[PDB]
């Protein structure tokens, strides 16, 4: 057998915003009964730092067990592109996996954001999509929000980031609202946030006039 | 060992009786020690035999991939007929097994809606064309845009995004040269589903 290690970035939205906590994850399965207690060492850029929680065994239903070790990392470091290395190894055993983990490589693209108003084909309809493009992004790192008047929207779905052409990403994040909403004249705003953005954020408006 | 991958037929080809659907059953990382692999098809728990087999293929990574197509009835996969592919192999213990069969549900007819470039896009050498295909099921669905009646081809659709109704919505962007959509030409989003009269509708799109 042998356990495995998986290993997780953190959330693009905790990267790119000063006062969020970045967290890398690394998780380990198929930790038998009998198996020594499992160490972790984390490794940033080939230096070895000790400020990572590590949590205890969690029994899951097929018999083994899961054990999660969460690095917190600076967004300088990350964006920077530095290396972040987990090293899972029993108490006393030579054995040793490694995996490592970084911010993809290449020229960061800044996004562009159009806000697109509902077709008049759907104002029949008791609701109406807000569309926002957002285009031209690398790497696909990305987080997109909805808003109105201050308060967070909650009805909206984005789609994946699809690679293009040139070789950047684009997605398309729909909000669904009432018509009544729409035609009283309210503002609504498509908060984008990437690392290639002026302060990792902008913001497009879109109101019926 | 090696691992086997079953596909659906090309919605395209389950909503027209003038084409015919397959499901394809891909064995990958076969090793040349064992060229030997065998196939057994079951719909709906019945075993078939019809079922093609393409002979093997060398790989950049000194592994092999044979390819196995079932024909299936139009009507059968509509259905909901479960489709079973049994990969039999020295490399596996036991013989793999795979089964595929079209999203069980209410079909809901899809909406279709064109968006013109956003004015902040005309700065630009290049607009993007939109079309929102919405509030449809199953996922399966085809999407095409064209020109005058001659098919487009830098396009580009995302994958179906399950909506918090339960159905699915998209979007496809079409990139022409803002010469195009200002000399007023007339381009269309071709969307195919189930859902829909005659399996087709296409809506357009012009400067005026
Ligand atoms: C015993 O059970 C445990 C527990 O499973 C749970 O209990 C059982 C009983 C069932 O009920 C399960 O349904 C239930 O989940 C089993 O543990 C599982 O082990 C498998 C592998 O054997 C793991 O699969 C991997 O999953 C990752 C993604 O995992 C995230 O998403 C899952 C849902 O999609 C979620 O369940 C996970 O917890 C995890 O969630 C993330 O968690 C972090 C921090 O907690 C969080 O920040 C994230 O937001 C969160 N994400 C989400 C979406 O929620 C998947 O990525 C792996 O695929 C990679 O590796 C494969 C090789 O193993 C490879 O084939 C893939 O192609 C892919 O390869 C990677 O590709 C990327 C490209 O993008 C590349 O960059 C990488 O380098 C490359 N890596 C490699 C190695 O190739 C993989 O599929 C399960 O996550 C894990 N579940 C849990 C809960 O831990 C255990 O296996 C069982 N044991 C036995 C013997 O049966
Ligand atoms: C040696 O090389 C070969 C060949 O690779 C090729 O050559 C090398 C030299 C490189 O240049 C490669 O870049 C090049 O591709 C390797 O064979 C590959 O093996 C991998 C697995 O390791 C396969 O990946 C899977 O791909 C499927 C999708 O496959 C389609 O799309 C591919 C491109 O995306 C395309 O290349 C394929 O040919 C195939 O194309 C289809 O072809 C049929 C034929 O008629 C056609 O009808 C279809 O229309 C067409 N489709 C498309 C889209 O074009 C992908 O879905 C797999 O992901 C699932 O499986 C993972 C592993 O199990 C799992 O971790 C994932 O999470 C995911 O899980 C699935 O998720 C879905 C939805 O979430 C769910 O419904 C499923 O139930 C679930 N399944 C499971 C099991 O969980 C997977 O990524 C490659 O396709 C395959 N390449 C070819 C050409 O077959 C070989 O691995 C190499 N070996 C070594 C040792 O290196």
């Amino acid at each position: 057998g042998g356990p495995s290690v998986f290993l997780f970035p953190p959330k693009p939205k905790d990267t790119l915003m000063i006062s969020r906590t970045p967290e890398v994850t690394c998780v380990v399965v198929d930790v038998s009964q009998e198996d020594p207690e499992v160490q972790f060492n984390w490794y940033v850029d080939g230096v070895e730092v000790h400020n990572a929680k590590t949590k205890p065994r969690e029994e899951q239903f097929n018999s083994t067990y899961r054990v999660v070790s969460v690095l917190t990392v600076l967004h300088q470091d990350w964006l920077n592109g530095k290396e972040y290395k987990c090293k899972v190894s029993n108490k006393g055993l030579p054995s040793s996996i490694e995996k490592t983990i970084s911010k993809a490589k290449g020229q960061p693209r800044e996004p562009q954001v159009y806000t697109l108003p509902p077709s008049q084909e759907e104002m029949t309809k008791n609701q109406v999509s807000l569309t926002c493009l957002v285009k031209g992004f690398y790497p696909s790192d990305i987080a997109v929000e909805w808003e109105s008047n201050g308060q967070p929207e909650n009805n909206y779905k984005t789609t994946p980031p699809v690679l293009d052409s040139d070789g950047s990403f684009f997605l398309y994040s729909r909000l669904t609202v009432d018509k009544s909403r729409w035609q009283e004249g309210n503002v609504f705003s498509c908060s984008v946030m990437h690392e290639a953005l002026h302060n990792h954020y902008t913001q497009k408006s879109l109101s019926l006039s």
